[PDB]
């Protein structure tokens, strides 16, 4: 029993965090094999090719714990700087670079000066921002998921938007969202609620013994989407309904039956009650996160 | 900017998790130097749990009755001893991944990270607090016994909790790393229940100061209160009494934001009276009590 916002164990990622310094700027880097990956703004209307051509290998100071690594090459891939180092990281885990979709969750290992300070769980919002917790020096912190023994790196932190939310790239340097790595007027778009995740969290509440919100009613997918669109909820597709299949079979509540509970919750509120200790409908647990936490998959 | 429920990086603790097996029972152990620490109920059957005599069950065991597995390597048990409700298994290999560590006993209201494990394999990390009723609101399945709670301050891991049981309400009970249970619980399957839980007042105040630091002031008011009047109101909402120690502890946050502790207490009194009226504080529609004053200073 119990339901917590749970992150993946961060140890495999901790052994990859390094400190990257260029001039007056210090931020974090990810050391995998003989390459250190970091935001290209560490060299900073910027002309990154022009700023980079003026740099030499010895301009980049890379620190791994109390050991200085020597940079032997440098190249840019989109908004990520790749620093070739002489030493391969002996703690390099089995890994992949993956680009995630909005609604998907991941763990963030927040770092300062190449030293991990905390781990938290978050989701890629539909507006491509993340609601993170970052201070100055956090740039280069990474997001990941762990599947079996493989670490899938999906995010690298680059900036904070005026509303306090965060923007970053995948590990190939492509931003999530219409953001650019430049000091200019940028804003997060209007956000929406991740419907499939709220339904997954409602199934988690039923598994943990909370059934007050259930009702005898059902709905059609079209009628539910007309309701969900009124409340700034992401449309629910047939793929979402299929992905919720296992949870529906385990609890005995059809996905469209759970959609009828959600419809009533949106139209009437909770009426002083809570669901899994929350007075808001939680959307940062995917169907897989619910299954994993209510089954016990280890890494 | 931003405020999240944040756990400590678990890597230093991952390198200490092992699987301990005795007979039909398998749970987790913590391997530090040449000792593996685990709940003493690993020697019990489900029948033994009603009225176990641990000294009598332990005297019948030998070293080779305890199978300890660290990854794909079996460790050899060369000694065993009981200290309160923890079994200590002396092994022939010191853990090369042993971090700098301490065993600390925490007080209610204190927070810590839990590395939830199954079969000696870590599956997740979350942040939680020692409730005033000495239980924790965790997330544990069968096989999680032996999972540990910790804080990392600087390079030192301070172990403060080892999981032993789940109470009928779905909350959890455990011991410190010296085997002393938190609260009036025993490692027996007798009728046991969590006492009435209360809200950790000093933590809600700390979280209100975190909201002010992140730019949210809607809940502030022109009022102040005496400590006694605040406690008379707090008790009516099941809030823990606020002591002069708590007021002293909140001093730095009060100095940083410019809001006196008793002025912040007056906002809390008004929030308990009126609710949030459709508003949120740090993305929450409830008053959060699982961030200490120390956690707020660390993350903000
Ligand atoms: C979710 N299940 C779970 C989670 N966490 C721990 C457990 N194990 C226990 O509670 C065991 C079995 C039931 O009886 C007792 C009584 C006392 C003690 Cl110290 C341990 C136990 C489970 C079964
Ligand atoms: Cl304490």
């Amino acid at each position: 029993s119990g339901f917590r916002k749970m992150a993946f164990p961060s140890g495999k990622v901790e052994g990859c965090m390094v400190q990257v310094t260029c001039g007056t700027t210090t931020l974090n880097g990810l050391w995998l094999d003989d390459v250190v990956y970091c935001p290209r703004h560490v060299i900073c209307n910027p002309n990154y090719e022009d700023l980079l051509i003026r740099k030499s290998n010895h301009n980049f100071l890379v620190q791994a714990g109390n050991v200085q690594l020597r940079v032997i090459g440098h190249s840019m891939q989109n908004c990520v700087l790749k620093l070739k180092v002489d030493t391969a990281n002996p703690k390099t885990p089995k890994y992949k670079f993956v680009r995630i979709q909005p609604g998907q969750t991941f763990s963030v290992l927040a770092c300062y000066n190449g030293s991990p300070s905390g781990v938290y769980q978050c989701a890629m919002r539909p507006n491509f921002t993340i609601k993170g917790s970052f201070l100055n020096g956090s740039c280069g912190s990474v997001g990941f998921n762990i599947d079996y023994d493989c670490v899938s790196f999906c995010y690298m932190h680059h900036m904070e938007l005026p509303t306090g939310v965060h923007a970053g790239t995948d590990l190939e340097g492509n931003f999530y969202g219409p953001f650019v790595d430049r000091q200019t007027a940028q804003a997060a778009g209007t956000d929406t609620t991740i419907t499939v995740n709220v339904l997954a969290w409602l199934y988690a509440a039923v598994i943990n013994g909370d059934r007050w919100f259930l009702n005898r009613f059902t709905t059609t997918l079209n009628d539910f989407n007309l309701v969900a669109m009124k409340y700034n909820y992401e449309p629910l597709t047939q793929d979402h309904v299929d992905i919720l299949g296992p949870l529906s079979a385990q609890t005995g509540i059809a996905v469209l039956d759970m959609c009828a509970s959600l419809k009533e919750l949106l139209q009437n509120g909770m009426n002083g009650r809570t669901i899994l200790g929350s007075a808001l409908l939680e959307d940062e647990f995917t169907p897989f996160d619910v299954v994993r936490q209510c089954s016990g998959v280890t890494f």
